[PDB]
């Protein structure tokens, strides 16, 4: 938001406006990354990003301490080497590297299609990398009707997204990875559970509201109560979280479900390419912007 229009205080005095990106501007598969790229917490146009703004544009805008991020730098710089094809020191070139299908990137979204989803030849591919709304319509159904969920509800979203992409998936293509997915659960508790509610820390609860503006307008709730959470989140609450989730009790199986796709995953580790493997195209869409309606500068 505009600095002098207060909204974020007092928990963030140092807001920036939303400025949708342009046909020439980076943008990834994260809505994290996106969010802060549009208010310019980090580059506007998604490119040249080290280490240190990312950690900041994370804990002083978000909530986010260092620690939940540790690994994902990591990662992107793993990656960032692996498409490049030379190491990027500690500037992560731009963030639509971070859509390389199987690596970082994985199949089964919330939010994004999946790279070989539906295509008729095997040689097709497609944007695995910006916000679908259909698909993430696919997510809020199975919590339609509901203001709040929980654990169990996310593990059930977790559960249609596998089935509906191992089915829709080019044959052969479809790759389980819950262990970055799940993380990525715990990110959506960490960031958006209602803090409102008294036992925010031992049960949290999603606000879908509040998830939903975060998704699809890649900037920040604030118009809905939301602010970023105080104390700042530790790896500590997503990883807890994320193993909640996959120990939840599972009421609705769905078919087409693929092998141990129900019951605990193994931790995230940092990812490792081997040098005789050569990456992915990227899909080279333009950066998606919301547009019914589209955002003010305070949005
Ligand atoms: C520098 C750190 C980060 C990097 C490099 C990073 C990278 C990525 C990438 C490559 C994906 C995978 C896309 C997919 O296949 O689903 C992604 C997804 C996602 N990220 Fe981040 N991210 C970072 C931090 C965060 C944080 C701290 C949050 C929020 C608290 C966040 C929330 C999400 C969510 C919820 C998704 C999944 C979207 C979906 O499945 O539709 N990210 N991120
Ligand atoms: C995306 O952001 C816009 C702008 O903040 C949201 O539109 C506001 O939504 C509430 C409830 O629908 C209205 O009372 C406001 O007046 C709306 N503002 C405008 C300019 O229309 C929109 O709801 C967000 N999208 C999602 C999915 O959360
Ligand atoms: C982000 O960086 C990647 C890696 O440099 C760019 O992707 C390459 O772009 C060149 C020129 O368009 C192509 O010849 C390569 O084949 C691309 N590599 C892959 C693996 O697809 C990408 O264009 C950059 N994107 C943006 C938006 O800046
Ligand atoms: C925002 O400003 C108020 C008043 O100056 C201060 O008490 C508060 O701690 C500030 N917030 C942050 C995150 O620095
Ligand atoms: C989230 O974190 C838990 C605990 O590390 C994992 O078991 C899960 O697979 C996901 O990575
Ligand atoms: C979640 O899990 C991680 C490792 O899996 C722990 O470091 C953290 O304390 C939390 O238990
Ligand atoms: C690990 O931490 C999470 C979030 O604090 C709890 O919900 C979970 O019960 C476990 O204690
Ligand atoms: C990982 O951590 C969560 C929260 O402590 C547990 O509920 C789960 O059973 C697993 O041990
Ligand atoms: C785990 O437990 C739930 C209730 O918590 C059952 O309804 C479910 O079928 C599963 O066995
Ligand atoms: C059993 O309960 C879970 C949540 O606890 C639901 O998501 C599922 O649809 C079924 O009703
Ligand atoms: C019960 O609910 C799950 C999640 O909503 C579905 O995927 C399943 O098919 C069944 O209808
Ligand atoms: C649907 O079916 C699976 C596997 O039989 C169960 O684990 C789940 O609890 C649900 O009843
Ligand atoms: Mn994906």
């Amino acid at each position: 938001q505009e600095p002098g229009s207060g909204i974020g205080y007092p928990y963030d005095n140092n807001t920036l406006p939303y400025v949708a990106p342009g046909p020439t501007d980076s943008r990834a598969p994260c809505p994290a990354l996106n969010a802060l790229a549009n208010h310019g917490y980090i580059p506007h146009d998604g490119r040249a990003i080290s280490r240190e703004t990312l950690q900041n544009a994370f804990l002083n805008h978000m909530g986010i301490a260092n620690s939940v991020i540790e690994l994902a730098l990591t990662n992107a710089f793993v990656v960032c080497e692996y498409v490049t094809g030379s190491d990027c020191g500690d500037s992560l070139v731009n963030l639509t590297l971070l859509a390389e299908p199987h690596a970082f990137e994985h199949d089964h979204s919330f939010s994004r299609k999946d790279y070989k989803q539906g295509v008729a030849n095997s040689n097709d591919f497609i944007d695995n990398r910006n916000f679908d709304a259909e698909t993430f319509q696919t997510s809020l159904d199975v919590v339609a009707g509901k203001t709040h969920f929980d654990y169990a509800d996310m593990n059930e979203i977790r559960l249609q997204r596998e089935s509906l992409s191992n089915e829709l998936d080019f044959p052969g293509w479809f790759t389980e990875s819950k262990p970055i997915q799940n993380v990525e659960s715990g990110f959506i508790f960490a960031l958006v559970s209602d803090f409102n509610l008294p036992d925010n820390d031992e049960n949290p609860l999603v606000r879908i509201d509040w998830w939903k503006y975060w998704f699809t307008n890649e900037s920040f709730p604030y118009h809905l109560g939301w602010h970023p959470p105080s104390p700042a989140r530790e790896i500590e609450f997503v990883t807890s979280a994320s193993s909640a989730v996959l120990a939840a009790s599972v009421t609705s199986t769905p078919s087409s479900l693929p092998s141990g796709a129900i019951g605990p995953g193994a931790e995230a580790v940092p990812l490792s390419f081997a040098s005789t493997m050569t990456p992915f195209l990227l899909a080279t869409n333009a950066p998606y912007y919301a547009q019914d309606p589209t955002l003010g500068p305070n949005d």
